[PDB]
């Protein structure tokens, strides 16, 4: 299970002061550059760009492809923060999001036209935890000269999945999650594979083909070759729109990256064990996790993930007797179970070293019985023991 | 000079640990909140929002007003980065920037239609340091139901000018400059006056009057009344597009604010004394600074600024013999003066406590003789002596 | 009023990235070195050393001179924490502190013996704010081959007093106070004049004259000449005993240093004005401030202080009716006034930009009527008004 | 391998903002408080104190036991910096360090007298990695009423050893090393088991028995019972002597602790494998690591360590021809091996996630051939391959 990734996450971008300085300066960012190269190296990309958040990394990524009058094609299985960004905020920019339920390859193609500037996927989709069929979707997007953008947040900076290996062109990360690993720092990363042939599609992507008025009349394809996309995103979009990552955030996230494979491995082993334990528990109706045999999209998971199946799972708790008669929400077995955990923390992030839970129906396909768990790196027996005592307290004196 | 500003910059938002904790967390920003409240109070606004840069402040401020198909109307006296942002970047979003030379208010009205969603000004415009006629431009924009957005970066956090006092609706700052004060930290702020009556223009500004699909069906005008703009910018745009200020940035900027009035006063007084001296120098051909009586906009400057005239001036250095015959740039007198400076630092920021100079034709009204100076809070005799010794070097073996 | 000091506090040690990096590194401090060189220049010293606290700066400074069996001679007008340090902690190290009273030099001579390794002064002593007669005490210490160590904390980093200019050998600072300026960061500085002739006293100070076994047999006097003291303190004491300043602290203190003269000037000016105003107040029995003619050591203050008289003052509030008939402490006017302050903050620090108060008799001569103010840089009229409204409340229904 | 240590390292001290705020304040440290409770829980201690560095932790730890005229008794197998501290700087304090070669209990006893205030040991001693016989040495120390102080730095925060379970009284750490884990942050920890019965030695330890003049006449043994040591060290020594830990360092170290078990396990496993590999190399003359069967102390090591044998090893490289005629020491083989390493970094720290090497003859038992290696958590094959390619280069064109 140890591999070269362990070396890369400590050395890529550090060429020759051993720790990298916080260049807290406006004027002459080396700290962000190390981070960028390291995540590039871990993803199997050519270059990367750091921005102030996951949401910013997704925003710039798409705005570097699509302009007013354009469209993008996305899975409907969206991290809920991405869904509003797409359907609502992007619409105010004249960018139309088109959603393909299920991920039959020919369903994608039926909404393609010449104004389609990206296909957008998530490595592990919220909230059915389906892994996309990267090869089929990439073949069909590339056939029509459309680049593929993948949110690989749940791939933990490349540890569980490197979608560039399966043909993805652009990868985005909420580094806020597993890359940082400690719930201290918000950040995003955009990674360019450097393999999408912009030159073949000068009319679809004029931003790389035509002199850039905003950058000394540079033709990005001529001046930067295969890095045209990421250079344009840096020199025009980041410059003009300004979601830059603070060097202190760059520093903290570099600290996390140094232990990424160790943390992620443990997150995955703990999540698979917790998911298996929940599934056999008499308190639980169902569990959703990509590493369970019972998972529908397990075939893709097995093919495209490695070293495990991600840090996150969902499960439903069985009802208290008199389930639907109870007029009060908070008194339902899901919210109760969350309120009685002592180890797990009730809050909305994922990718902390600490185990985190949320019961969606009660604050933020959301049923009342549903608990989402970002599984931490605590001792698995204490994690399980925490759920068990919560179940016990909630179903107090009353078989499961 | 001392005023209640001195008290506010230390106490607004810390009404109730004596220093403000850096809450480097993702999950449950309070440092950001103190900064926002403090800049709001100094500018006389109702509320504010901190974001990752000045560029982002301007981007979100406009994107909270204008959607694709809309237009905005702007002075053409723009900060370099605002120009490309407006001309090139906003165009990709379907927002048309209409530029209007001079500060005749009839030039503004000329280019209004009912899809005009903002008028945009700079308190002290670049590169000629023109202060606009706030009263007249506001009057005419408000007549047509159009809100006025003012980049008050050169007003130093409200110290040299509070555009809201003259009817501005929205104020944006590069907090990177004088607010921070030390060249360490990038950051932006948006300040809402809360005096623009969104309710009276339900169709020009649908984002405040129609149910927000991306925010639980809320009608911002109904739920948040006079704070509809700023709440929308926060809960929709900031959330979806993601240019968040890091808490370490919030923290350092808060430290700068606490001395803003002390610093800005000294920047003002030093700039004026440098300007007057350059105006008597045999080595100078012209000087541009709003507090000089010879400046074309000296009247507006006197009426809308107070406590001084800002920290930035430009001047032209006398030509050396063979100036147009000279083919090589670096031997032009401007580049040579900048090269021989010892105290001043050659870089592009403004608003550092250190004095900074740039000869924009020899790096980035961009004529060959032109030196721009952001005048620092060094002892004035040391700043002057620095220019003097360089002039002497550059022009040696001649007659001043 | 402005002087070269304003240039020095921005430029010294920044030799040739505009801001100084945070080198958060164990291995290869540069940030620290800038702070050191800058405070040395501000104090007219040859070199300096940064350490984790004012208490650490005092400890190492003394342990750089005195060993077990030795004594030092100190004013008894000690900041509270220095007294315990000296009388109690130093004793466990076999260093005996001898406390001399008043300013008279002859009393100094009487307790001097061949094992006296230092004389210790404070620039403004607690809590009577008496300034020492530097010239007489230095003359009589130097006659006996004894160096003078001065805690110049209340000197505000050289702004109000540079004791080295009156012959002091070694100056220490709690940089926690005026040097940082914001109550955020704890730190200490030791400054060496480089002017004490260690070579003339090889027996009194063997640590500079005998091969140092702890440092490869170096004789500090030969290898480092006039810097023997500070090099010995760095390379032996800091190394072995370990009170090192973290580079983040170094960074924040440097930011404060950049406005030192502006803050200190305002603190001094506001304290004098407050002091005068309290004196004429009929709620006030007495006022102690070095810049009042009423002060007993006024003449030392005017000879050795410049640009003002420090940031700190004490005063007595007149008794309420039933003065000695109150056996409840908290009903006395002193405590009542601090509780009804709205702008001032009640805590034990000095040197914050904000106004700080304490009634030491009701938590930390220390009489029942006494309030200690560290006067901030708020608008003076707001500070005064805060006292008045407090007075009026406490004395409501009763004459001044 | 995974255990409860994994939960404790995440949760101890964070009872109920999910991330710990950085309280950068001088006035009212909770960040340090979390780190102290955590390291105490990981060591099996009652309480702990954070200080500016490991050197400071060792200094205050001893100064809280021994006063002028006292002695302590110490292994001779000391980390370099400790030896100078003990032999030289402590002597200036009137504390005599009595060094006891070897690890026979009885040799400790022969230098005990009634002024012996500590026995000081190291978990893995330098420079030959000997583990002391804890049980035997604690029994003879405690028989004479002497507390045992253990530098457990190389125990990695309790992961490889918890000396308190073997009867140690006080444990110190350089948290600079594995606790922190990234070479970013300097710090120390003192841990008190709360088991040493101070009340039975009121004259050997008057600091806990006699009213404390430096702290309100308190008798630590009465007011604080079994926590008298750690409270006296905090409220008197830390307060007067001032080696405070900055909250930024607290925060960074807390982040490191959250991955301690995962890092330390990989360090231990990587060192053992590198050790074994070195043992099959034709370029190596000897290897020293506690986990090898050939190590002199292998039995103590097996008894008192667990989960591995620590992260550091040393070895000696064969000479190149003409050792003795070489007059440039950078042309010797140990130096050349270090110079040709690509992955390993040449510097003095240990306990970084990166592999570090030093050949101490060429910089800081120190012989020509010695390389010390702090083995990092890179992929072991990369680490081995680095040494191999280095040997291949240095000894190119030769017999092996
Ligand atoms: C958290 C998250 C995001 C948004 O990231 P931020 O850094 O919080 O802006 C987007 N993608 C995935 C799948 C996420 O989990
Ligand atoms: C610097 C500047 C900007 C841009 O702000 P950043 O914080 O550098 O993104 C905006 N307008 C003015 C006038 C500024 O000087
Ligand atoms: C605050 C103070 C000290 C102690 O400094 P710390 O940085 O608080 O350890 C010493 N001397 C003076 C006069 C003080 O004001
Ligand atoms: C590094 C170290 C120390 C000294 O700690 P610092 O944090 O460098 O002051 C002492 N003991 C051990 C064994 C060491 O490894």
């Amino acid at each position: 299970m140890p591999s070269h990734f362990d070396t890369v996450q400590l050395h890529a971008g550090q060429e020759n002061s051993r720790a990298v300085p916080i260049y807290a300066t406006t004027s002459y960012n080396p700290t962000s550059n190390v981070l960028e190269e390291r995540i590039a190296a871990l993803e199997g990309g050519a270059a990367a760009l750091a921005v102030s958040s996951g949401q910013a990394a997704q925003t710039l990524a798409i705005q570097g492809l699509a302009h007013t009058g354009d469209n993008i094609v996305s899975t409907s299985y969206l991290y809920g923060g991405t869904y509003n960004q797409f359907k609502i905020s992007f619409k105010r920019f004249g960018i139309e999001a088109r959603f393909v339920e299920g991920d039959n390859p020919e369903e994608f193609e039926k909404v393609f036209d010449e104004r389609t500037k990206a296909v957008y996927l998530e490595t592990i989709g919220n909230p059915k935890y389906n892994v996309p069929d990267f090869e089929k979707i990439v073949a069909i997007a590339h056939k029509h000269g459309i680049p593929v953008v993948v949110d690989n947040t749940f791939g933990a900076g490349g540890y569980f999945c490197q979608p560039i290996k399966y043909g993805a062109d652009i990868v985005t990360h909420s580094a806020t999650k597993w890359i940082g690993g400690h719930g201290t720092t918000i950040g995003g990363i955009i990674v360019d594979s450097g393999k999408f042939p912009w030159k073949d599609y000068p009319e679809k992507f004029p931003q790389f083909s035509q002199p850039a008025e905003g950058y000394h009349g540079t033709i990005y394809n001529e001046a930067y070759g295969n890095l045209a996309y990421i250079v344009h995103v840096r020199t025009e979009l980041l410059r003009d729109l300004g979601p830059l990552m603070n060097p202190f955030a760059s520093f903290l996230l570099l600290q996390g990256v140094e232990t990424l494979s160790l943390r992620a491995e443990r997150h995955g082993e703990n999540a698979l064990k917790l998911a298996k334990w929940l599934e056999q528990s008499p308190y639980v109706s169902w569990v959703s996790y990509p590493g369970l045999a019972s998972h529908s999209h397990h075939e893709n998971a097995k093919k495209y993930l490695s070293n495990g199946f991600g840090g996150v799972l969902s499960f439903g708790v069985k009802d208290l007797p008199n389930a639907d008669k109870e007029t009060d929400p908070f008194k339902l077995s899901g919210a109760q179970v969350v309120d009685n955990l002592k180890l797990a923390s009730n809050l909305a992030n994922v990718g902390d070293a600490k185990t985190l839970v949320i019961a969606p129906y009660f604050t933020t396909g959301v049923t009342k019985d549903l608990i989402r768990v970002s599984v931490g790196i605590e001792f698995i027996d204490d994690i399980i023991a925490d759920f068990q005592q919560s179940f016990e307290t909630v179903f107090a004196g009353q078989k499961p």
